[PDB]
């Protein structure tokens, strides 16, 4: 392993929000692929089922558009249409409480799903442990 094991409680049951508290943005999936982050609550975009793959690997899926989050080969996130090898990530917790999300393709460079405080995507190689804009906080929908 590259990274720690520390799961988070809950579960999979329920679709949620993905609420990223260095902005306070919700992160979205727009019907063409964008990916983002938004402050609107009221967007339909922004509902994600996550299920597992194997022990503390998912799949982050738009509930509204059927897209998987991913990040490709230069860090930048987008909505796949296919379950691919971009589109798997190690779910894990963080500071006792936040919920991280690593991509699993990239793992051993510590490329996480993150937002800036402005709302917008942070680039894999941008990101990295002790970050705020890592920390993620599900909600229910």
């Amino acid at each position: 392993h590259h990274h720690h094991f520390n799961l988070p409680p809950g579960n999979y049951k329920k679709p949620k929000l993905l609420y990223c508290s260095n902005g306070g943005h919700f992160l979205r999936i727009l019907p063409d692929g964008t990916v983002d982050g938004t402050r609107d609550r009221s967007d339909q975009h922004i509902q994600f089922q996550l299920s597992a793959e194997s022990v503390g690997e998912v799949y982050i899926k738009s509930t509204e558009t059927g897209q998987y989050l991913a990040m490709d080969t230069d860090g930048l996130l987008y909505g796949s249409q296919t379950p691919n090898e971009e589109t798997l990530f190690l779910e894990r917790l963080e500071e006792n409480h936040y919920n991280t999300y690593i991509s699993k393709k990239h793992a051993e460079k510590n490329w996480f799903v993150g937002l800036k405080k402005n709302g917008s995507v942070k680039r894999g190689p941008r990101t990295h442990y002790g970050q705020k804009a890592i920390l993620w906080l599900p909600l229910p929908v």
